[PDB]
C-alpha cells in the first residue's frame, strides 16, 4: 500500500453517502479528514462543525 509524496491530495468518493448515491468528495473535514460530497454528509458524517467554527455565537 504505497502512499503518495506528501504535499497535495486528491478527492475521495463520499462514502457516508447511501449506496449507489456515491458523489466524488470535492471536500474534507479539516478535523476529521473526512471527504463530503456537500454540507449535507459534512453534519452526517460528524459533528465535528460543532467544535470548528470556533466563534463567541455557538452557545
Ligand atoms: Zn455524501
Ligand atoms: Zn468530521
Amino acid at each position: 500500500g504505497s502512499s503518495g509524496s506528501s504535499g497535495m491530495e486528491p478527492a475521495g468518493p463520499c462514502g457516508f453517502c447511501p449506496a449507489g448515491e456515491v458523489q466524488p468528495a470535492r471536500y474534507t473535514c479539516p478535523r476529521c479528514n473526512a471527504p463530503y460530497c456537500s454540507l449535507r454528509c459534512y453534519r452526517t458524517h460528524g459533528t465535528c462543525a460543532e467544535n470548528f467554527y470556533s466563534g463567541p455565537s455557538s452557545g
